[PDB]
């Protein structure tokens, strides 16, 4: 058993391009590894406070700015730590909220590198010096301008739910994000950037770094791409175990689990490719093997021991990111395995059930399924398609509304759009169910306006409070039943609903003037006990509320 190097993804590049020079100024495919001794050489005595430095090989940086979403293992992120790069002059942006969203979602410890400090008006570069050193040599007004921009970032982070501060002012390192102002182009601030990473390693990394350097290699494919001279190849990161040139490895394709016997393991040329016999966890490597081509970026990579065990172990990992059930509802489609897992994770996070989740453009069958799910709660009758096009065959068999389609290349916007969409469809529901509820309404029988005594009694009437509807039951001042609103007419208009001080000619079935009903009388809607109870959730105008209590008192004298 060994303790490997933490894997660090960079979100938001000359960062590693000048960091690579850091060490070279004394190789992995898709990654750069900075040995611990080099880190200590760059970080003065600032590191001497972190005891994990004596046990780590160094830091393994993934050369993949963001997919991070593609850098994933069973359960989530393959990265142990992460740097979120923000431009300190431009401040926040969209891709920054998308990254933050993803970082908290996967719960990965991270630091923010407030890049481009060299671009602040009046700043004087001090090549490769720690931030504190260079900052203290700047003019008082230049120092103030950097703190102003930093605090604007602290502000945005706060709106987003993260408390944070410039690294040297952080209180409680576990909950505040540490912001390290830097300049990638210059080496300014890089020392503290690395010290805060060693800082996060000290705070959160233990058993996650333990590997069994002899066990069959556990990795993840980040790129399936052609290469001159060696057709299709695979670039992978190994996080546990050992991979050998003669190994057999299984991986997921878009349809099935396959395996291939490796022909070559290639890495960059030391200090185009260089062949190697093996690689140990904490490695980025290019693989040359036969039946790849349809291999999925983001798929697990496993050297094969037992074909049955490896096969189902891979199948189950993917089973969680697919879902093709019948129940629930909501269809999700992303352009990649990682994205898909991110979206499904966020949705699954919002307890929103899913019926479909897969890769590829929206298809007729996705629309059909959005329908089968629409048949129960139109809130599910939606298609959420992340960075994926809509096949013509489905853009037509989708014409019939009822199934909303959210498109976009940014995940939080789509989610925001979903939630609010659900909001309207959520209000445009109570309402629908409200109509079926008999609201409070009061009515006054205008004197000297009797057009008919019995049969429908018919008289001029004024709406006192609320809204009386055709069919509403009417009762006495003493709770006695009087009749039912048969029909209404305002001047020449036939109505079923009348409010305010409307005044109309009203036909009242079952009522009889100078008997059951009397001119001048005030009649009240005979709301049903149950309907009344539904005052909760369903709750009016300051009048309908006072009236509801009155109807209550009125009936109360009998219950």
């Amino acid at each position: 058993m060994k303790i490997r190097s933490p894997i660090v993804s960079v979100l938001g590049t000359t960062l590693l391009d000048h960091i690579r020079g850091s060490a070279v100024a004394s190789q992995h495919i898709g990654a750069t590894e900075i040995p611990m001794d080099v880190i200590e050489g760059i970080c003065g005595d600032f590191l001497k406070k972190f005891s994990i430095r004596e046990t780590l090989p160094g830091l393994f940086f993934i050369d993949t700015p963001g997919a991070f979403t593609t850098l994933r293992k069973r359960g989530g992120a393959l990265a142990d730590l992460a740097i979120l790069i923000v431009d300190i002059n431009e401040g926040f942006k969209p891709q920054t909220q998308e990254a933050l969203n993803i970082l908290r979602m996967y719960r990965t410890p991270f630091v923010v590198a407030a890049n481009k400090i060299d671009r602040i008006h009046g700043w004087r570069v001090h090549e490769g010096r720690p931030f504190m050193e260079t900052f203290s040599k700047q003019d008082i007004q230049v120092q103030q301008k950097l703190d102003t921009k930093v605090y604007e970032l602290v502000g945005k982070l706060h709106e987003e739910g993260f408390e944070s501060e410039r690294f040297d002012r952080v209180t409680d390192f576990a909950s505040q994000v540490s912001i390290i102002p830097i300049s990638a182009i210059t080496g300014e601030g890089i020392p503290e950037l690395l010290t805060m990473l060693m800082g996060l390693a000290q705070q959160y990394l233990r058993e996650q770094l333990k590997i069994e350097e002899d066990s069959p290699a556990r990795g993840t494919i980040l790129e399936v791409k052609e290469e001159t001279g060696l057709g299709m190849t695979i670039d992978a990161v190994i996080y546990d175990g050992i991979l050998r040139k003669d190994d057999t490895i299984a991986m997921m394709t878009s349809k099935d689990v396959i395996s291939t016997r490796i022909r070559s393991l290639l890495k960059p040329r030391p200090l185009k490719f260089q062949k190697v016999d093996e690689v140990v966890a904490a490695a980025g490597i290019k693989i040359v093997a036969p039946g790849i081509d349809d291999v999925m970026a983001g798929s697990p990579l496993r050297v094969v021991t037992d074909p049955e065990k490896v096969r189902e172990e891979i199948l189950s990992e993917i089973e969680d990111i697919k879902i093709d059930t019948d129940e629930a509802g909501v269809v999700v489609k992303a352009d990649t395995l990682g994205s898909l897992e991110a979206v499904v994770k966020i949705l699954r996070d919002m307890y929103v059930p899913i019926k479909v989740a897969d890769i590829g453009d929206v298809s007729r069958r996705d629309v059909v399924n959005a329908g089968i799910a629409l048949q129960e709660d139109r809130v599910y009758g939606a298609i959420i398609a992340f960075n994926v096009k809509v096949i013509p065959s489905a853009a037509q068999e989708l014409k019939n509304s009822d199934i909303k389609l959210f498109q976009g290349n940014v995940i939080y916007r789509l989610m925001e759009e979903y939630e609010e969409w659900v909001r309207g469809i959520e209000e445009e529901k109570k309402k629908k169910w409200m109509e079926a509820i008999i609201k409070p309404a009061s009515i006054r029988l205008i004197p000297k306006l009797v057009f008919r005594q019995s049969k429908p009694a018919i008289g001029g009437v004024e709406v006192l409070t609320g809204v009386i509807r055709q069919g509403y039951p009417l009762m006495n001042d003493d709770g006695e039943t009087v009749g039912t609103v048969e029909s209404m007419q305002d001047k020449g208009e036939n109505l079923k609903s009348a409010s305010r001080g409307q005044k109309v000619a009203m036909a009242i079935k079952d009522a009889v003037y100078g008997k059951t009903i009397h001119e001048g009388d005030t009649l009240y809607v005979d709301i049903p006990e149950n309907h009344y109870h539904i005052l909760k959730e369903q709750l009016l105008t300051d009048e309908e509320l006072d009236l509801m209590d009155k109807i209550a008192e009125i009936k109360r004298k009998k219950n």
